[PDB]
């Protein structure tokens, strides 16, 4: 359905704990938590092809993928990874990531459109799950 839209964050939970698992030191975690509270997500969806632009005050990144086809992006802490997205249901998809180089926590993400019109993003590193909730602009 309708992932397409301009989304603004209303809630961000456990993001600091996620970055801590990923090795980010305390001062940068605090500043990253602050940046995340200004997160905006623009999505264009055509069938199972997605164009996604995630931005904060000073940074913007574009994620392009097709469900079921491997692509390359970065982990939350900025390491290059190979990613693969699959549907889990009508309006939820799940992305598994694999580091291109080296070792690290096992990371993934999910994107879900709820019946109440919220977009829920989850980001995971090992046992720690960050949940972010967005509404349409
Ligand atoms: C479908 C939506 C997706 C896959 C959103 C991904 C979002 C990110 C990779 C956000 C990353 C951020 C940081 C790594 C620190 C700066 C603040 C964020 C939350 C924009």
């Amino acid at each position: 359905p309708n992932f397409s839209g301009n989304w603004k964050i209303i809630r961000s939970e456990n993001f600091e704990e996620l970055l801590k698992v990923l090795g980010v030191n305390v001062m940068l975690r605090k500043i990253a938590v602050a940046a995340a509270s200004k997160q905006a997500v623009e999505i264009k969806q055509e069938g199972d092809t997605f164009y996604i632009k995630v931005s904060t005050t000073v940074y913007t990144t574009e994620i392009n993928f097709k469900v079921g086809e491997e692509f390359e992006e970065q982990t939350v802490d900025g390491r290059p990874c190979k990613s693969l997205v699959k549907w889990e249901s009508e309006n939820k998809m799940v992305c598994e990531q694999k580091l291109l180089k080296g070792e690290g926590p096992k990371t993934s993400w999910t994107k879900e459109l709820t019946n109440d019109g919220e977009l829920i993003l989850t980001m995971t590193a090992d046992d720690v799950v960050c949940t972010q909730v967005f509404v349409r602009e």
